[PDB]
DNA sequence: GACTAGGGAGTAATCCCCTTGGCGGTTAAAACGCGGGGGACAGCGCGTACGTGCGTTTAAGCGGTGCTAGAGCTGTCTACGACCAATTGAGCGGCCTCGGCACCGGGATTCTCCAGGG
């Protein structure tokens, strides 16, 4: 199982997001 | 002077491109649920770092003083800024590229997990 411990993925995905800079919000329910 | 001829506007028919609604198909993002585990937090012990009482002094407020150099207003002038337009060029309004950006692939490189022994 490639299950990785609670917040293993969360550093990696929290730098991929402060790295983009693209729309965060979905345009039609805004 | 009477009637004639031709062409762009008045009237009108053709085209036809442009969209209003609904509905189906299909991918992507959102929605929901479970095993398990790591984060939250209680119980507690302590020590040591402040919370507090009292002695013994420097210091701001006290009380007053003798002026002294910087701050407000009185003329006064004069260098300068807000009053027409010709201009004419500094720059913007509209178009046409090919290049850097968009973005994904092959690979080297690197970041992480485990079940064992070492």
């Amino acid at each position: 199982p490639h299950r990785y411990k609670p917040g293993t993925v969360a550093l990696r995905e929290i730098r991929r997001f402060q790295k983009s800079t693209e729309l965060l919000i979905r345009k039609l329910p805004f």
